[PDB]
């Protein structure tokens, strides 16, 4: 009622003059915008209910142990220590987007990290929901997984978008080959228990598959071959194609070079539903008719794409140039939130028609914090913001493609570089599977993750894959 | 009824190895199986580096890269091995039988493979004509209240995600707490129980990590952490010359932890314990010290399936410890069944290094009974002049923290090198590095240690 006490601890840092940047997130967007923006000018505050950087574009590789999950994570704290200015991490998770009080509120939060000397006691308690005050929000919290309300998918199957999905998939496959190898050969529930099958068709879906059919070929078929033979594992695309951003003589290659290596590729074919230990697949043909089949399976991994998040859903409701949003927040040119003067957002949170991608959101992130430079630059900017953007002529983001890779499985990949309208590479094969490996290699955002997947590289020359089924 | 599962497709006697780790493990490696069909039972699929234990709760080593699995040991053999992911819950040397629940999956590492029909969750008897028992033994509480509870046993990889885990929660929450608040002292206190090797360098790693990777981005909370090292003997580390142990524990207190001796913990509570010290004039003082993490690095205890294999065997109805055996590692009272390591009693400690040499030679007396018909038909080894099984020493090692260690290297009444310091903790860590199992093992190892000269240990709360 009009009598509550209500009262919400309210961090609000006011020693210094210069501007509070508040970041939400600690992916792509997030860590590229900390690597770039300068400390020197502003004060920087990071929420994010994890606690490091995932490098994503390994994540497939790591259920099967071709690289350790720590091998592709970087704690916050190693990039905040590179900073020359003072740097706040919340380890909480934004709940609550408040434009109109320039704050946010966070929840379950577990820790707090002061990267400063003189550090400020700030009273906060775990498990006690406060807000987080901001002069400047760059929002990057990402999206999750969408199942398109097909039921059973969360409860039975499982997604490949964080490390404890790579935990997950590695148990529950691990399992099923234990007790599959005690029932007798010829027995349907062996067959079902070495049975997989990955839902979507774009490089993440294929690369799973493909290191999966990799650890079955190369080191189960080591000391179980028998075992090895029977598994069976499923591609499942709705698309005619599978990896359709590339040109389609490379998807071709791909489907092809996958099914040499015994992975089962169903096209213009979507899971209707799923239940514990079967699920309903239907087939689109091209004339029109509509086939249905049951697959039994093992071990489901659903890796089909994002949907935005409910703090960025109910933001929507609260920003009245906003409301018509549903894939994410909408951006203007500089990347502002549209009805905000004082909201970005970058990476998959943000919808400006672009594809969904790292690639994109460090771009974002790298022209953001350039542009944070040049504001720091102009007194004039601690509602006009959008107007001083054009007032100053800053330019507009403009999104480079630089292109894409996709590895296959057996040393095989494909790929595509350029820049502008300029071909560098296009084709397959063995040598573009190395190019894979340099290239990745050299995105890794820090040097010790770069050591640690060289020396997992190094190790899976001379041993087979990690693969504990608790470890 | 209950499944009986005897392979007699071969006239090759079937080996029963108990365990995976330092007895059956080092057994595994030298046993010929050209002569013999060996099988393994053990909870645990992977062979475990003891010594690099106490280094991986702060990710100094990875729990990866001191652990190997099984499999990849009976690859490298000839013959035929079977591995049963399945606990030992009864011996029964009457019939010539293991029973064994909790299985979990079986490994049959030949090409011609038997459905055997073992289904998980279900009883069954692995029928030998030799055991080899090697369970280890489990750590023992000394009926102290309260350790089971509220501390973490340093035995088993499991523990070593648990110490982490605890701590890390720890950090967090004092770190939210104003300076001067005892229930932030209280969060940052460790007590490390036991003044030999292991709770020296578990405590040592402790430090280390505090001192320098915490203290990088936290310099203010690593400055308030004190870890407590508790030991009821006069001295720390009391297998070596009175000096060294002088060394260390002046070195340990030199890095701020603080060492109690003559001291026992006589109860564990959730969030503090009583510690007693007897002092040399025989008086007792008694301190109540809050803690956040307990380690219980002392203490081991001889396993259920193995007190009740007491009670079976005639000649062994006066064990306590573990089980007697003779001049040749065998059971007194049985043909059948040996024991090395932990679990065998033959006035030996209980170290790695004993296990490693008794399987070493043992997997040389089977050598020698495949050239002995009697043994595959037929107090037989007297009469063929089997030397007995004779112990050779070779030493200690003890990491202190701080690129600090103390060293004896010995071979019967030699003494080779005796010291310790900053050279002492490179020989540490050389000699540690050679006596991996495994090249994979040995190579992540060296891989972790390279890297920690240029990064932060890896300190994940979950992972
Ligand atoms: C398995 C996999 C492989 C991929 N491979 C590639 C590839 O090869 N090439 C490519 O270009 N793209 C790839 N991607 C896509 C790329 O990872 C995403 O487009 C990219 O992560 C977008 O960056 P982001 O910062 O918007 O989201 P993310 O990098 O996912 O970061 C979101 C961050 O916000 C945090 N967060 C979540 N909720 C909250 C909240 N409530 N409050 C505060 N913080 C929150 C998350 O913990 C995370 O730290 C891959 C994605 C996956 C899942
Ligand atoms: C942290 C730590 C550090 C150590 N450092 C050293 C050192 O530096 N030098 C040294 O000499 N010694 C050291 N030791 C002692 C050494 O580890 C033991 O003496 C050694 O384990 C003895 O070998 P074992 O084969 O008898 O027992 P273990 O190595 O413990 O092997 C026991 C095996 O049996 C299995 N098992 C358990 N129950 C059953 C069952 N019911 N049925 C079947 N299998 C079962 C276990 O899973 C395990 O695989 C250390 C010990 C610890 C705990
Ligand atoms: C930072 O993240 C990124 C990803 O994901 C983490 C990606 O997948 C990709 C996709 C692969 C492209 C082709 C990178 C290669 C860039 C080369 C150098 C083109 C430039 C030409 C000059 C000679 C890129 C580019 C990327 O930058
Ligand atoms: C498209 O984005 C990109 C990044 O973004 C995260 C990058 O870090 C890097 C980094 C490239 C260099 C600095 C790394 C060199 C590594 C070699 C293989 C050793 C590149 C090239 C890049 O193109
Ligand atoms: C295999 O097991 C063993 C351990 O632990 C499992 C040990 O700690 C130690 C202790 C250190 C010894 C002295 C090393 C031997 C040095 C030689 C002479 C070089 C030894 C010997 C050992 O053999
Ligand atoms: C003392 O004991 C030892 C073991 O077990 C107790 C071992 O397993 C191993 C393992 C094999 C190593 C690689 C060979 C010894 C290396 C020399 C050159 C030093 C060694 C060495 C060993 O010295
Ligand atoms: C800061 C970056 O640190 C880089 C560390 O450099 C290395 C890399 C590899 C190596 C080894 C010796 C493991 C290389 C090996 C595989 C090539 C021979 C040593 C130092
Ligand atoms: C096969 O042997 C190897 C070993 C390591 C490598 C890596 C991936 C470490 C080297 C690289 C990055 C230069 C291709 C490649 C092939
Ligand atoms: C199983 C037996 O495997 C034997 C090969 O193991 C090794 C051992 C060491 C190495 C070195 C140290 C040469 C690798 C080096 C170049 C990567 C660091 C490579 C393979
Ligand atoms: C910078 C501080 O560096 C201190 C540690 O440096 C190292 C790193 C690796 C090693 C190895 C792993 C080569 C040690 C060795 C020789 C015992 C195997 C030794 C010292
Ligand atoms: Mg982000
Ligand atoms: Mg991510
Ligand atoms: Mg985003
Ligand atoms: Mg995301
Ligand atoms: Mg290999
Ligand atoms: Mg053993
Ligand atoms: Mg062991
Ligand atoms: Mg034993
Ligand atoms: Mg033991
Ligand atoms: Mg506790
Ligand atoms: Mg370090």
């Amino acid at each position: 009622g009009p009598t509550s006490f209500k009262t919400m601890k309210v961090i609000d840092p006011q020693h210094s003059d210069k501007p509070n940047v508040l970041i939400l997130g600690s992916g792509w967007g997030a860590i590229s915008f900390l690597k770039h923006i300068d400390t020197k000018k502003y004060n920087v505050s990071i929420i994010s209910p994890r606690s490091y950087f995932l490098f994503t574009p390994l994540l497939p590789s790591a259920p099967v142990g071709t690289v350790d999950e720590k091998s592709i994570i970087e704690p916050i704290v190693n990039f905040a220590l590179k900073k020359k200015g003072n740097v706040t991490y919340y380890e909480a998770e934004a709940t609550s987007i408040n434009p109109d009080r320039n704050t946010v509120t966070i929840k379950s939060l577990s820790a707090v990290s002061q990267l400063y000397q003189p550090e400020n006691h700030l009273g906060l308690h775990q498990a006690e929901p406060a807000e987080i005050k901001y002069d400047y929000l760059i929002s990057a919290v990402g999206a999750e997984p969408n199942t398109f309300g097909i039921p059973g998918v969360t409860d039975y199957g499982h997604f490949l978008k964080e490390i404890p999905n790579s935990l997950e998939i590695r148990r529950t496959f691990a399992a099923n080959l234990e007790k599959a190898n005690l029932l007798p050969k010829g027995d349907p529930e062996r067959r079902r228990l070495l049975s997989i099958v990955v839902v979507g068709g774009g490089p993440t879906g294929v690369e799973a598959a493909g290191e999966l059919q990799d650890y079955v070929h190369q080191d189960l078929r080591k000391f179980l071959p028998a075992l090895a033979e029977e598994v069976q594992i499923h591609l499942v695309e709705a698309l005619p194609i599978v990896l359709n951003m590339f040109e389609k003589k490379l998807s071709s290659y791909a489907q092809s070079h996958l099914e040499n290596t015994s992975i089962k590729v169903h096209l213009r074919t979507a899971v209707a539903k799923v239940e514990e230990k079967q699920l309903l697949a239907k087939t689109k043909h091209e004339d029109g008719k509509i086939t249905e089949e049951t697959i039994p399976y093992g071990t489901l991994i659903w890796a089909t794409g994002n949907k935005a998040r409910p703090v960025i859903t109910d933001l929507f409701k609260k920003i009245p140039e906003q409301n018509s949003s549903k894939r994410g927040l909408a951006v203007n040119d500089f990347l502002q939130v549209k009805g905000s003067n004082n909201i970005f957002a970058i990476g998959d949170n943000a919808f400006a028609g672009l594809p969904p991608t790292a690639q994109v959101a460090h771009q974002e992130a790298e022209y953001l914090a350039k542009n944070f430079d040049k504001m720091a630059q102009i007194p004039n900017f601690q509602d006009k913001i959008d107007l001083l953007f054009e007032e100053n002529n800053f330019k507009p983001f403009k999104y480079n493609d630089l292109g894409a890779l996709a590895y296959l499985g057996s040393e095989r990949a494909i790929a595509t570089i350029r820049s502008g309208k300029r071909t560098f590479y296009t084709g397959g094969g063995l040598m573009t599977f190395y190019l894979w490996r340099i290239l990745y290699l050299s995105m890794i955002l820090s040097a010790r993750s770069r050591l640690k997947v060289f020396f997992d590289w190094i190790k899976l020359a001379f041993f087979k894959r990690d693969f504990f089924k608790g470890l």
